[PDB]
């Protein structure tokens, strides 16, 4: 099983129930902290190409206020 690199953390937001390992097509969901507005995708998933794991795209951003 190919594993993606650890999902990226974001400023003023969290990963909902982060797992130890992420495999093909497994997804990580983000949530912004109280007072912050999410701008971007609510979640990203593990893409697997040429035997290397890679996240589908960048994590969302949490902008304040």
């Amino acid at each position: 099983e190919i594993y993606c690199p650890a999902p990226p953390q974001i400023d003023n937001g969290i990963i909902q129930g982060e797992r130890d390992h992420y495999g093909y097509r497994q997804s990580v969901t983000y949530a912004c902290n109280k007072g912050f507005t999410m701008i971007g995708e609510h979640s990203i998933y593990c893409t697997v190409n040429n035997d290397e794991g890679e996240w589908s795209g960048p994590p969302p951003e949490c902008r304040g206020c």
